[PDB]
């Protein structure tokens, strides 16, 4: 209950734990997705923690994260006990959906994205 | 730009200087109150489509501090004209919120999700 700010985010996106976070719903390719978020000076979705992303597991549907065939946009791979990665269809990119999983995907796709921002 | 939001407690979604906690254990609308008070909280409480444009992206229907005068908040104001259009769901004297801005007439005794604000 102790109370502390949140950010620095934009004001239009969601702020939770100092990540900033947008849902954009005209759906993209991978690559389309992540040019997006960099356009914005962003990524897509990276996940690194259970407890500071806990809001993860109240997103719902499915959408483009950094995850690519595995590592983050970044270049800094997976850690271990976070998603869960099932198979879907043929690809080498990945899907966040809810609770902590991956869809595997073609990248080629077009789907929803998440950008999240950190200063 | 960036700013800074809140302040919120650690656990809370903070949009444009508003503190959001959603809850998933289902109450009646009185017991949900309560909790968001526990939490030193209210309910939802809709006072603008653009400082809580993000409602838009609420999915599912969860009890906001909305009870009937007209329809009033928990803390004695007016619902605003223009935010919310009401429907009738159950007969009842309390709503639900429901995407887009959609106020759901709902039996109070219904056990529901429900969504705390806090505002420092
Ligand atoms: O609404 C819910 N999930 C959204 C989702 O999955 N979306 C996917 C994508 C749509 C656009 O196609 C977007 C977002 C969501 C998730 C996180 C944050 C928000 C936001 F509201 F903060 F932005 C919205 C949801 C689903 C199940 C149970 C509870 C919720 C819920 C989430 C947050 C809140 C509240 F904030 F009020 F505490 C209340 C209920």
């Amino acid at each position: 209950l102790t109370e502390s700010y949140c950010g620095p985010c934009p004001k239009n996106w969601i702020c939770y734990k100092n990540n900033c976070y947008q849902f954009f719903d005209e759906e993209k390719n991978w690559y389309e997705s992540q040019a997006s978020c960099m356009s914005q000076n962003a990524s897509l979705l990276k996940v690194y923690s259970k407890e500071d992303q806990d809001l993860l597991k109240l997103v719902k549907s499915y959408h483009w994260m950094g995850l690519v065939h595995w590592q983050w946009e970044d270049g800094s791979s997976l850690s271990p006990n976070l998603l869960t990665i099932i198979e879907m269809q043929k690809g080498d990119c990945a899907l966040y959906a809810s609770s902590f999983k991956g869809y595997i995907e073609n990248c080629s796709t077009p789907n929803t994205y998440i950008c999240m921002q950190r200063t």
